[PDB]
C-alpha cells in the first residue's frame, strides 16, 4: 500500500458531504435540551489539515 | 491542454467551501424582502453531476 500515491481512494471530492448527511440525521434526536447527540470522527494519520 | 488528466488543477477538495463563503457575504445584504442577491455559476463543459 506505501508503493502509490494514494488520490483516487481517499478523501475524494463528495466526501464530507456524506459526513454532514450523517450529521443532520442525528440532528433530528439532539433537539430537546440535555440531550444532544456528539460526533466524532478519526483523523487522518498522515495530515493535520 | 488536452494530453493531459487535470486532476491536480480542476475542482479540488476545498474549492466549494469557498464558493460557499461567497455565498455567505452576499446573504448580509440579501436579509430585506424584495433585495435578495442572485448568485450563477458558470457550467463545467465536461461533466454535468
Amino acid at each position: 500500500y506505501s508503493q502509490l500515491h494514494h488520490d483516487f481512494t481517499t478523501t475524494q471530492v463528495g466526501m464530507h458531504d456524506i459526513v454532514r448527511s450523517f450529521r443532520q440525521t442525528m440532528n433530528q434526536y439532539s433537539r430537546e435540551p440535555g440531550r444532544y447527540r456528539f460526533m466524532g470522527t478519526e483523523a487522518h494519520g498522515e495530515s493535520i489539515t
